[PDB]
């Protein structure tokens, strides 16, 4: 899917962990968001599409996704312990970065 | 290595996955796989060896190791809290991305 | 930061690790050490600068902080479950591959 597709899905899928009620649902979430983000790295967000694929800026827009899916990890790993509340906490930081990135790439 | 002996590297611990009993002998297995694939990222398959390395193709050809390292990264996951028949069914899944990527760049 | 700065800071956040008390401290220097390995990864060292960005030897230096964000993972994995004698072992084996990337590159 192209970027802005996937930043739809980060969010609605932080919503939904947002009001979940067990591990399961956070991890389906979360494994979802994994595949946004991996696709979207994949992708050119719209105020980039004036640089090349292998420009500095793109390289560091790819880093951007690659620290999305290590903190994605981090709520992820809380919820395979079955510590719901905790991983609902960590996505509260999932959401600054999907927030500042939308800002800075849209 | 060669891009072609990390995914033959790649298939023999796949095999010595599906062949294990322990969860101890399947996270050795993965942990090599892993350096494997991260091996194999850096290089240029020989699909591709006609192509600029800052072609568009390149970069997808890297995320899809992001994506495949990330099913072996829950493997280990389920092999590290002792479900060993669950890593080893996710393991022959990962037999599908492994030599669809094997098929695809060779 | 530039590239020996990151580098400075997997040093350094090693050293709290191998002096380190308890789980705390250990999963603080962790988050540090992969948040300076991802930023390392948007750097150039001084000898690449004149190379492409996605040069095969760019390359090759950001997959080799790739290599070290999973072997962080794998010390924080072992940190976040409270085993900090297994997690400062294998920083112990984080210290050789922090050293032998700073002598391949610098
Ligand atoms: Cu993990």
């Amino acid at each position: 899917a192209d970027w802005e597709d996937n930043m739809e899905t980060l969010n609605d899928n932080l919503k939904v962990i947002e009001k979940a009620d067990n591990a399961a649902q956070v991890k389906d979430a979360l494994t979802k968001m994994r595949a946004a983000a991996l696709d979207a790295k994949k992708a050119t967000p719209p105020k980039l599409e004036d640089k090349s694929p292998a420009s500095p800026e793109m390289i560091d827009f790819r880093v951007g996704f690659d620290i999305l899916l290590w903190q994605i990890h981090d709520a992820l790993c809380l919820a395979n312990e079955g510590k719901v509340k905790e991983a609902q906490a960590a996505a509260e930081q999932l959401k600054t970065t999907v927030n500042a990135h939308w800002q800075k790439y849209r």
